[PDB]
């Protein structure tokens, strides 16, 4: 297994179209409808790229995948009922700016009733109040738990994680941003440099990032200064645009 | 501007006054109560937050709490026994990530054993899942990253190499733990101890010293060392018996 290959648009296109055959094949009328979503789906696939389809079934509680390698190639299949995929669509974790582009980069090669619409639409119309609840949550299930990791870094060590950590701190930067903003980042690897070009960005995000997108992450002096400027970065943004959370209580519940 | 400095004498007070207010809350629903983490090894240093997980008789029970008071962070997990119990006998791939909770539990309140008997179906899950999860590791992530690197390498952007570098360290990480069958102590100690086990595959601890060292600027230099891990992967998975299927075109 030395893959994956150089592949061309052409090529995947025709693998996209032998597995709807099989689909088809296989499940027949119980088949709403087949889209193709990620780089291939939006005509950029490059060299390398992988293979993402989605399936709208008909069959109540659908709910299954197949993910596969030729050794050459990759392949991923979603097969869900359209209950399950609309609930999915319009459901905001911390993580819908890198997941939800899904929903916004979908190629239809099969649709027996507007069944890929109703899905885009169900994701471009979810309420804000959503949102707001999932950067409130961010902050608090995320990017304070990394404070305390890299402060606890500061006292105690390992510097050896301080790496990893300003790369996952980055990320959920990302998320916030993408949340606030609702966009869906396009590829994994457009994540930062897509975030950094928003506006209104929490103050230090930005230099953050530049370590982060440089490599250069053997300062832990620096890194650890440029993580807390972040913090505070946050802080303010948050009041600023109303993420507040009520921290007034010992135990809330 | 929190999380403060607390004591580990601090943060128990805040556990059993959690304890409290969860027996108050739901009374003779609750079968357990314990912390894991840090906290739950007697480890917790010096800005730990506090993991804490219960066992409630409702069937279907599946809820969480999780706040900070700005200075310290709690989150309280509260699970029926059933869905607890199927949680901690599956295997995906981050189980070297997720399931040292159920070997970091120190009890403080247990009618029945429930805690125990967490315990006992989290050690004692079948080899064969964690065969599966390996292969599926290696399709669903170690092969992507392949794939983004050497797109990477063709057209780039190489402003993500570097955090790539450290998913990739983080994925190999996952690999030597479901092999070894060892639940990493904490996040921060994930690459230190894979490194540490036998029976690295080919070029992993050299990747990792790249990403442990912060030194991730040098885009060649990263481009060999995942080229050269991916091909100690594939000596390695073949050796060990993980053989993934490359027979079908498409396998359904
Ligand atoms: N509690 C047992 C089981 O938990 C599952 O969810 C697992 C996982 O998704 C979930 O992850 C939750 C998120 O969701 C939530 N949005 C933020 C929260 N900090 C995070 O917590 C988890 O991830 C952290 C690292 N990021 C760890 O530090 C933490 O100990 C861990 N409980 O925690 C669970 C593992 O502890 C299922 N809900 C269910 O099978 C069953 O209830
Ligand atoms: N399909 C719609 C919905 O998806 C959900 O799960 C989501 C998520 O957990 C799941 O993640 C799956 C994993 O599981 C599986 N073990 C590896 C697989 N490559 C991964 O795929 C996902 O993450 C990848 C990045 N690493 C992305 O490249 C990929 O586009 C994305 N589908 O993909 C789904 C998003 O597509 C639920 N299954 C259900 O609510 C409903 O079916
Ligand atoms: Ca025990
Ligand atoms: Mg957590
Ligand atoms: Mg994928």
């Amino acid at each position: 297994m030395n893959g994956p290959i150089i592949m061309t648009r052409e090529e995947r296109m025709k693998i996209v179209h032998e597995i709807k055959e099989r689909i088809l094949d296989k499940y027949g009328d119980d088949v709403k409808a087949i889209g193709v979503y990620g780089s291939l789906g939006r005509q950029t696939d490059g060299p390398y790229s992988d293979i993402e389809m989605m399936c709208v079934m008909s069959t109540e509680e659908a709910e299954f995948s197949h993910e596969w390698t030729t050794g050459e190639w990759k392949v991923e299949v979603n097969f869900d009922s359209e209950e399950i995929l609309l609930d999915y669509a319009s459901q905001v974790e911390s993580d819908w700016p890198l997941t939800h582009g899904q929903f916004f980069s979908i190629l239809p090669i099969y649709d027996s009733g507007g069944y890929l619409e109703k899905v885009y639409q169900t994701a471009k119309s979810v309420e804000a109040q959503k949102f707001h609840d999932a950067i409130c949550a961010l902050i608090v299930e995320e990017l304070f738990e990394y404070a305390g990791k890299w402060r606890n870094i500061r006292v105690q060590g390992p510097t050896t994680f301080l790496p990893s950590l300003t790369v996952q701190v980055a990320m959920a930067g990302a998320m916030l941003i993408g949340l606030h903003h609702r966009i869906c980042y396009t590829t994994s690897a457009s994540v930062l440099t897509e975030a950094v070009k928003q506006s209104d960005l929490p103050s230090g995000y930005d230099h953050l990032c530049q370590f982060v997108m440089s490599g250069q992450l053997s300062d832990s002096e620096k890194l650890l200064e440029s993580l807390e400027n972040f913090w505070n970065g946050i802080q303010e943004w948050t009041e600023r645009h109303g993420y507040i959370v009520d921290v007034s209580k010992r135990i809330p519940f």
